[PDB]
């Protein structure tokens, strides 16, 4: 079982969850948080720019998905993320031990 | 060693920390999330309704928690947040590799 | 790859950013959040606190580990915890970069 974790610019939202809709993900969580990568946050390009480092909003989406779905989720967020421009975000990929719903007590793959 | 996560409605956040406290649960950490479950965050009933997707707010509860206590953990959580109704929480339970106690440098189960 | 995940109190945050990204870092994900520890949010309350989330090779989270733990650290209270987890898969989306690559 999969948590795949995606850091996103926020305008993109809405274009990810349909790409995963598609697919027929279970659920889906998001949050607000902020970032930078290897550009440190630059925006701007005064003298002097690239020694400094700034937090940039984001959105992170994370979905639980099995491990039979989560390349084919991987891809879809990669293909409704990229235009092509830095910042359009990563995804990490982590493993889910354990999984409960908590109105029914059904577990693992069937409660993702 | 397991971090146990848990979405669960805002109003019962009261309710499901006490009942971890009580439990005796060392630690917690909470936060703001929006997401959707299996129903794609349908709380009406007009005719056609069930095609739309929308996003809910939500608490993200998470506690790092030893092997042989984790599962008390996810059952407290449980029994303080299930009511029988939609949307009552899922448990995703991840493993963590190390854990380290900031203040005092102190590791693995003894950080917890 | 390993999530080394933080929560530190607020005020640290820049402390170990620049711990962080001088040590060579070149990505960080920072979230508001609240909680307690073993003294219950006294000098049960909720405090806040900013969880840090870098994700890194295998060669380089223990220096990670290390610099946030330097950095976070007053000797007080509520400085924090650091809980690391394992990354299986990484992908840089403009690119399309794998993994270590990735990170
Ligand atoms: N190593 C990392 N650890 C934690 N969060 C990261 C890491 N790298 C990126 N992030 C998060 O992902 C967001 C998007 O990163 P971004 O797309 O800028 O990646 P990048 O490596 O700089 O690639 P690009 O050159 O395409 O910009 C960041 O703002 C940050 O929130
Ligand atoms: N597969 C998933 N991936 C990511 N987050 C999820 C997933 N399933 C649920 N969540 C998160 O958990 C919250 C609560 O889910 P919820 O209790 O509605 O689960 P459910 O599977 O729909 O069960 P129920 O039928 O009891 O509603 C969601 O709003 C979302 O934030
Ligand atoms: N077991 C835990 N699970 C989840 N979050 C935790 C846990 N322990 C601590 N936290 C988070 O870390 C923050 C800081 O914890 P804190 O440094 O107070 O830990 P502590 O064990 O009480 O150590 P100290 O005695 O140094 O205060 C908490 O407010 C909470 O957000
Ligand atoms: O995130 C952006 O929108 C641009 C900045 C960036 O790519 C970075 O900080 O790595
Ligand atoms: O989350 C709710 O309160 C109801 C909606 C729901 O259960 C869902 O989206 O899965
Ligand atoms: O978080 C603080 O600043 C002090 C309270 C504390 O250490 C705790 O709740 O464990
Ligand atoms: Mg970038
Ligand atoms: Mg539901
Ligand atoms: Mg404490
Ligand atoms: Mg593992």
């Amino acid at each position: 079982m999969k948590l795949v974790m995606a850091i996103i610019k926020p305008f993109k939202l809405d274009e990810v969850r349909e790409a995963l809709t598609s697919l027929g993900i279970q659920g889906l969580t998001v949050s607000e948080v902020k970032g930078f990568g290897r550009q440190k946050g630059q925006t701007e390009i005064y003298r002097g720019a690239e020694y400094s480092v700034s937090f940039l909003p984001k959105v992170k989406v994370e979905v639980a998905v099995s491990d039979d779905q989560y390349e084919q989720v991987v891809e879809a967020i990669q293909k409704a993320a990229n235009t092509g421009r830095i910042g359009d975000g990563k995804i990490f990929v982590l493993d889910i031990a354990q999984a409960v719903r908590i109105r029914t007590g059904e577990t693992n793959t069937e409660a993702l």
